């Protein structure tokens, strides 16, 4: 049995799931005013971030049964039928499906659609699923009444990684020289699954020497063992890669602050945070189409690529995604504001515009990167103040 | 079962459909004087405006059966045959087809044309269809005797949005501080489908806290949830976009009032209202062709584009449609009143003429925009009076 005390660095996701817990505890409070709940919820994120652990914590916060099946184990139609029959016999319950993209061969899919339409939501039943490849799902699953809510689960930041280390060392004897805050600063790019395996390695080092406490030297030796060798499990960002990433993020923020139509900036970080930054489209944005605001949007979208070329003469895979999105926007502009030759010149002009801004404001770019390399994240209150002294 | 009491902001469309209700209740009153009814009717409008709901309200006002099929589900010929056979067995009835542009692959289309020609209109049978892409329909469907009547369904205005909110809150308990008139003023650009989803969101906020009434704070928090995030459904016009739109509409009205041949102005609004304003040609205008009236028509058609350039130095997608229509008119002028070099200079001269009027009457332009930004619409009685004090 697990609850929300076993989860670290997922504050925003836990905030959206509070409504589901209230519904499962007493459905009648929703029915008496006509509030209608969704039938399916989708969790999307990279592997090892704790999507299976979040679903089990919902069923623990409310004492309800938990029926589950894995989509990688696929007689298939008969198994789906049995799963939904059990959930109906116990009114408030949860149905969970893992690796849904594997199963959604055509007889099994049809049975699931039939089962989704054939149960009553007012009884207190809800279905959950998880995946890390949301863009290959069948469009029939996402139609209204089947799977209409989505929640994003992100990799942790420095304060999130420290919380996960504390959760998994509360039953282990530690020496007095252990500083979990220093250990967190040395593992950017780790996820919760990597951090849980690191604690086991440090305990094996102590046990093999007969000691009864884990020291600070054990933790530092375990980091090197999990990132190299014939048996490696984890990747981390090196100091050289950290510098190139910092310049890419600061290039976006500098260009936005200079163009008149640019949007406000609220956060800069080394770890990706949104669904766009994670590479998802989610099968998905202004009422009015104007020439001046579309050109300022193109210039700011190329700010990361322009800082890489003026400082390093290189190009990364993130900058290649940016150049692809820009071409799509320019193509739609030509067909609405008044062919391939025209699209190519629009993108070229915006790229030249961004490089002049980077050159003219090179001093402010350097100052921001230095702060980022030591803090790893700048938030709204501090970011707003910092941007004032510069510029 | 639904009737005309479940529909808001569609007064003009409901006025045209009253004839259809009388015909279905007693066909003999039309036959005894030789009045001949159309065989098909077409509803055209943006998605979510309630075209499917209007058809079901016609079949409820008169107690007649309602046979329907969706064109996005396309054996096809056999299904069309069955649908029309059922309708004949019950004399006064309705046949409805949704997403007709999807189905109108060639065997299905031929069967529909055969069925349209093979039923007797005097029995009390009529066919209805709906679409939001009227300009890609096959020309064979629109010939006389098949689909010869069209009705336009528009997005709602401020008073229309207030009526839809009242329809969907008549079974819900509301607090005493709720003011549906203030909520309507804060959602320009919403349609009836967006407004129905907003009421469900405000009820979920109240239920998750255990309360038994919906307060004014719930409604204001629901607006922010539906316009942003990984799960967004609606778009609204922002205060910055509102100002640019107001100047475009007032530029047309000012130029018309000054040129001697300009047409009278009856209405100005922020929401589009006609079929021309919605971007439809409808496969469709004076008996006499004169030089002076054609030049005054060109100058007034460029008044919206001229106000954008003199006040903001920008250009929108609506102004690009205007410049395209102007070129077509000038091209036809050259071939009738006495080549590409000639057309280009005619359009350039008219554009220069309109900019001088905007500069010379800048004071009256500003006064009209201020009233529009607070009322959102000026009608004939008030508009006529207002235009008198100015000028
Ligand atoms: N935030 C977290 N706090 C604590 N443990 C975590 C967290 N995230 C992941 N873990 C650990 O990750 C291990 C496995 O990850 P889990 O299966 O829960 O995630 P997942 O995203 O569903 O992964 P996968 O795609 O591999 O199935 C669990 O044992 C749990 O200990
Ligand atoms: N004027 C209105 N009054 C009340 N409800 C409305 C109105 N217009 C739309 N709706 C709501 O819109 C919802 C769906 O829209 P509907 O299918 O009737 O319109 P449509 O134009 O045919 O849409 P679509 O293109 O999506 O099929 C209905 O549940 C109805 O509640
Ligand atoms: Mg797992
Ligand atoms: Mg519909
Ligand atoms: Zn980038
Ligand atoms: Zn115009």
């Amino acid at each position: 049995r697990v609850t929300f005390k076993d989860v670290g660095g997922a504050e925003e996701a836990i905030e959206e799931l509070k409504e589901v817990v209230e519904f499962l505890k007493d459905p009648s409070k929703f029915n008496r005013i006509g509030a209608r709940m969704p039938k399916g919820i989708l969790l999307v994120g990279p592997p090892g971030t704790g999507k299976t652990l979040l679903a089990r914590a919902v069923a623990g916060e409310a004492n309800v049964p938990f029926f589950h099946i894995s989509g990688s184990d696929f007689v298939g139609a008969a198994r789906v039928r049995d799963l939904f029959a059990q959930a109906k016999a116990h009114a408030p319950s949860i149905v969970f499906i893992d690796e849904i993209d594997a199963v959604g061969r055509e007889q099994t899919l049809n049975q699931l659609l039939v089962e989704m339409d054939g149960f009553d939501s007012k009884e207190g039943i809800i279905v959950m699923a998880a995946t890390n490849r949301p863009d290959i799902l069948d469009p029939a699953l996402l139609r209204p009444g089947r799977f209409d809510k989505k929640i994003v689960v992100d990799p942790p930041d420095m304060l999130g990684r420290k919380k996960i280390l504390e959760i998994h060392t509360r039953n282990k004897p530690l020496a007095e020289d252990v500083n979990l805050e220093i250990i967190a600063k040395r593992t950017p790019g780790f996820v919760g699954a990597d951090l849980e395996n690191l604690v086991n390695e440090a305990a094996l080092l102590a046990a093999r020497e007969g000691r009864d406490k884990i020291t600070m030297k054990d933790f530092e030796e375990a980091i090197d063992r999990v990132i190299a060798g014939p048996a490696r499990k984890s990747l981390l960002i090196s100091p050289a890669e950290k510098r190139i990433i910092a310049y890419h993020e600061a290039g976006h923020a500098v260009v936005s602050t200079v163009v008149p139509n640019g949007e406000p900036v609220h956060r800069i970080s080394i770890i990706p945070r949104g669904y766009k930054a994670l590479g998802y489209t989610l099968h998905l944005d202004k009422y009015l189409v104007s020439r001046n605001e579309l050109l300022d949007k193109l210039t700011a979208l190329l700010g990361g690529r322009a800082a890489e070329e003026v400082v390093f003469g290189d190009v990364t895979s993130g900058a290649a995604n940016d150049i692809e999105r820009a071409t799509e926007i320019a193509r739609n502009m030509v067909s609405q504001l008044g062919i391939d030759e025209e699209v190519k010149k629009i993108v070229t002009n915006s790229y030249e515009r961004a490089k002049e801004i980077i050159r003219k404001y090179r001093k402010q770019l350097d100052n921001i990167v230095e702060i980022l390399l030591e803090k790893e994240t700048i938030e709204g209150d501090e970011l707003r103040r910092i941007l004032s002294e510069e510029f």
